Order: C-alpha cells, then structure tokens, then sequence
C-alpha cells in the first residue's frame, strides 16, 4: 500500500521492462548480423566458386551447426530469383515445380517468383515454395533488393506453425552490380534472398519465461509503424494487468521502415 | 567534499562499467564469428569430398566478413602435420614450412601447424608453423584438448609488434566420437582456426574516443595468476581506482579492468 513502496515498485518494473528490451535488441541484432554473413557465404561459396560449393546438403549441414548463431530465428532459406522468361529452364534442371506459398500448388504465371532453393531442415517445408506468393515475403523481398539492407514484415503468422512473428530479408546481388548502385540497377543486378523466420511467439515467450521474475511481469511487444494502427507483435493484449501502471521501453530491430517498442506491467 | 566525492565515485563506476561491458561484448562477438568460420571450414574442407574451400574463396570470405570480427586484425586456418604427413604436404602445396621466428625451412618436429588460409591482412601467415611461438603452440594444444576457444596471455604480435592476445578454436575430423576423451580429440584434430586481438590498437580505437577519456586512466590486466598480474591495456604504472569485471570467455584465463581518476 505504501508510497514509499510504491516508488521503489515502479523502480523495479523500470529496471526489469528495460532489461528485459535490451537483451530482445541485443539478441536480434546477432542474428541479423549472422543471416548477413550468410548471405555472404551463399555469394562467395555458391555464385562465385566455380563450381558452386553449396548444394541443399550442404546449407543445411552448415545451417543447423551454426543454429546457436541465429537464436531468434526458427529457421533460414536462401530463394533465387527466377523471372518468367527462365521459369521453365530452373524447373528443368531442378526437377520440380515451384509452388504457392497458400496451398503448395503449381504456381500460375508470374512476372517472377522467389523459390526456395536452400533451407535448414528446420525450415525444409520452405523447398520450392515461391516467396512472393505470401504478400509479406513478397514486400520484404522487393524493399531486400531495392535498399541493399535487411529488412522486417510487420507481425503475421508463419507457415506451418501458424506461430506470430516477423521475417527478415536480405538481398543477394550478383558481381555486375556497380559501385554506388541506383535502385534500377539493384533490381537488374539481384541474383536472390536469404530471410529467417523470427518466431516471436515460441522463442520470445522461450526466453522471457526463463528469467526471474517473470510470473510478476507482463510484457507486450508492439509494431508502430504505423502511429494509429498499433501491431501486437508479441503478448497476449488484454489478460488480467495492473493498469494503474505501465512502463515503455525502448526497441530497435534495425530496420529504418519498421518501429517497435515494449509495455510491461505488473499481473496485480 | 562530500556530496561533489559521492557524484564523483559514481561517474568513475558508470564510465569504468560502461567500457568493460563494450569491451565484453566486442570480444564476445568476434569470438563468436571465429567460430562459425571453424565450422565452416570443417563443412567444406573436411565433410566435403573433394574440398570445397580454398586460400582465393577463404581470403574473399573473411575480407567481407571482417565487420563481423570487430577486435580482430585477421583469422587464418592452420593445418595439424604430423612429420611423415610434412613431404606430401610440402608437396601438394608447394611450398616448405617455415618457422615463426625467422622464416627459415622449419627444422624436423614431431608435428607442425603451418598456415594454409589466411585472411589477406595476415597473409605473412601463410605457411608459418604457428606450433614455432611458444604463445600460439600453447593456445594450440589447449584448443585441441578442450574442444573449445582459448586465450593467450598478452604478447607481441607478428609484424606489428602490437600487445594483443591470441584466440585459437580447434577444428575436428569427422571420425570424432561423441563425448570424446583428451585422446580422441587430438587423434581427430584436424586444425586450428585462429586470430590476433590486437588489443594494443584495437582496443585503444575503441576506448581512446570516449567522452571523458582525458579525465580517467584505463587498464586492463591479465589476472590469471593472481600474484603476476600481466598488462593487457594500458600503461606500466604499478587511491580511488574502480575494479570492473571482464569475462573473455577462456576459464583458463581470468581478466579485470581497472579505472583511476588522473588526480
Ligand atoms: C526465404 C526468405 C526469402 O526472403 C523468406 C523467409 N520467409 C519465411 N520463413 C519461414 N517461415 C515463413 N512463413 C511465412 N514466411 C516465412
Ligand atoms: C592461425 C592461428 C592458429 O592458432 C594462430 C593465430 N596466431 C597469430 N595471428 C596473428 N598474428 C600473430 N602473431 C603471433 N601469433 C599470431
């Protein structure tokens, strides 16, 4: 009840929320540092080695022993880009179709596609699947290889595991991209993606549970982007709080487009 | 006094705890990263038959990833030889192993740990048996035995005389058992995956640009041996200091960073 106590209440929910934000920004900072090396790995070791190092077995062999690297992340896929023009010749000499994304269909005609055409087996459920065929991937893709930056969706629910998270994109260029390269020339010059899946609701909630202290607080993560149309990302917005008090931490995942922060409270 | 020396000791905590844990951290991260290019290069030079990594696809690897190994000057894969293997290996390779000291042909060693990848901005590595400095032979056996990272004590690096430390992770066969003994391990080494902290520049770059430098003085010891306490950063001056704590993440080794106000 007391005032004093109240104080140092407050106190706590500060130093705990704001922890709890740093190691959240922390943690996904690694791994997009790690899904960037990556990236540079699928260039060096598959565009540029003649011939080309990396076959399926082999990113995912190295994908899940380098697992620890990405700890926020579910899984991670390399897609080639693919315009329609060379749609038949990449299915030929992949022997198999690529596929929508909503049902695992033969996809229709396209302008271009972005299909999975290396995966950890975490994510081998990806192989094939064109990632435009999802309207999240395919905005992720397009903002990838236009800026040259990684880049965040907004909060959806993932294949397979229906589970809310995020994506991040990285685009791969091929050696003809010129120094200080337009947009148009970016586009002309991308050979493909390397995204990761941010399971927010399983790994999030994975490493929140496990710190002390965690049954007194909830913490809620939101997208806002957008002022007006605030985005859960991760929590459960409306279980039984103390809305007397609240505390807003600060959160920066590293993409310019996107704008996201914390809200803790007490449970009573 | 009293109220100015209370304020006083508190910004003395705050900038000490805030360079250590920058420090930590950046150590951290490299540490990290050298371990992926160890894993790396035990899936694509080992598990991979023939080879799929080479010095042109390793040296434009870890030149584009150098971001990613901030207190690092360069990482280089040097090669277990045991002597029978050294006329075939010498051979393929084309050319002689040579030791650290003086660059001549190396003379006869049980093994040897010569330098086959290198990143370029250590290419003086290259062909180098890192087994010839007493510093980086230790590292070596130690990385083999524990199967994990390990730390050097402070010493002078190759070429650039610069104080740093060295960082040594083991790359393994695939004939490793699981849960292997000391033994096991070192007949399935394969390699070492290593690189120089160049703490002498690096760490300075790091520290020597913040706010409020001028005003207080920064070590960090190697305190491994508690009553040999050796300089890791800093000066070799022997009231109000601030102990911060380091952890490099070696449980051989034992680090501390030590603040002082000037007057
Ligand atoms: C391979 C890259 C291409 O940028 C996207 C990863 N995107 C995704 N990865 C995993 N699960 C998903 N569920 C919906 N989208 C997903
Ligand atoms: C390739 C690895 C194998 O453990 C050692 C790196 N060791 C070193 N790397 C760079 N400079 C040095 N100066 C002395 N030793 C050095």
């Amino acid at each position: 009840m007391d005032d004093a106590n109240k104080i140092r209440r407050e106190e706590v929910l500060v130093s705990m929320c704001d922890q709890r934000a740093r190691m959240l920004q922390d943690q996904f900072s690694v791994s997009v540092n790690h899904v960037h090396a990556l990236a540079i790995l699928v260039s060096t070791f598959h565009y540029h080695k003649n011939p080309s190092a990396i076959d399926q077995e082999t990113f995912a062999e190295y994908t899940a022993r380098t697992a620890f690297e990405r700890p926020l992340l579910s899984g991670v896929a390399y897609a080639e880009k693919v315009v329609n023009f060379e749609r038949e010749m990449f299915e030929r000499q992949h022997n198999w179709v690529i596929k929508t994304m909503d049902r695992g269909e033969p996809s229709p005609v396209r302008d271009e596609y972005a299909p999975v055409i290396f995966s950890q087996d975490s994510v081998s459920y990806l192989e094939s699947l064109d990632m435009m065929s999802g309207e999240e991937d395919r905005e992720n893709i397009l903002r990838a290889r236009e800026t040259g930056k990684a880049v965040l969706t907004s909060p959806f629910r993932l294949l397979e595991t229906h589970h809310l998270g995020v994506v991040l994109t990285f685009p791969v260029y091929k050696s003809s991209l010129p120094e200080n390269p337009t947009v148009e020339e970016r586009i002309a010059a991308t050979a493909g993606y390397l995204g990761g899946a941010f399971d927010v609701e399983s790994l999030v909630e994975n490493l929140l549970g496990q710190l002390a202290g965690n049954q007194a607080i909830v913490v809620h993560v939101y997208d806002i982007t957008n002022a007006s149309d605030p985005l859960v990302m991760y929590g459960n917005q409306d279980e039984e709080a103390d809305r007397s008090l609240s505390h807003e931490s600060k959160l920066d995942f590293g993409d310019p487009f996107r704008k996201h922060k914390m809200i803790c409270r007490y449970h009573q």
